């Protein structure tokens, strides 16, 4: 991923910066970007005719994010593009610069092509564990991938290592976590959130700790 960014500063791709709440694009905008968040945390959000929010997806520092096909530069999607974390580093690319950025290297386009199947693989696990398991599916690969991600090892268990004023931007979801609690499976303590049965998360998100294994094996072995 570190060589897609060298790829684009040595071709004229400077990145931007943004803040919270601000939005890398939208979904009222006819411009079709490739985006490549370096670093931060995002969400990919859409507003029904009724104004009502509707999170659709969560994504984190390196990934890029295509509002438009390559084929014919015409948008997949009404969406938005909101940053969540505090700062954040994308490299804006017009979708035909990406296109023709591409043909002069297979390597950083089979990149971009592994991210795409990336979130298939990852879209199909989220269906699998809530399709078996229910909201509680839902909230437990919600839990395990913070885990993966921004866990870390304590004499506690695995404290969430999440911005706790990010955490917001993430009812019944209670009757869970007050389960879990129950089942000594996580603890709220110091502002944070710490994992003491990280088998019951794997239990109950088992495509999704797969998705993770087969997707991030480097990440997942840090605790496996």
């Amino acid at each position: 991923g570190s060589e897609f960014k060298k790829y684009l500063e040595t071709n004229g791709i400077k990145p931007k910066q943004f803040h919270k709440k601000e939005l890398i694009f939208n979904q009222w905008d006819p411009q079709e970007y490739c985006i490549f968040l370096y670093d931060g945390i995002t969400k990919l959000t859409s507003i029904s005719e009724n104004g009502t929010i509707m999170n659709l997806q969560y994504y984190k520092g390196a990934f890029v994010i295509m509002s438009g096909f390559i084929d014919t530069e015409t948008s997949v999607g009404y969406y938005n593009l909101e940053v969540i974390s505090e700062q954040a580093t994308a490299y804006v690319i017009k979708i035909n610069e990406l296109k023709e950025l591409l043909s002069k290297n297979l390597t950083h386009f089979f990149y971009v092509f592994q991210t795409l199947q990336k979130q298939v693989s990852y879209s199909l696990a989220k269906f699998n564990d809530f399709s078996i398991n229910g909201k509680l599916g839902s909230i437990c690969g919600q839990l395990l991938i913070l885990t993966y991600v921004y866990g870390k090892e304590t004499p506690d268990g695995i404290k969430i290592t999440l911005d706790n004023l990010t955490m917001q931007e993430l009812s019944a979801v209670s009757r869970i976590i007050s389960k879990l609690k129950q089942e000594k499976v996580i603890v709220y303590k110091n502002s944070c959130f710490y994992v003491q049965n990280l088998d019951y998360l794997k239990r109950y998100a088992p495509k999704l700790d797969e998705w993770f294994y087969l997707a991030c094996p480097a990440t997942w072995g840090k605790l496996n």
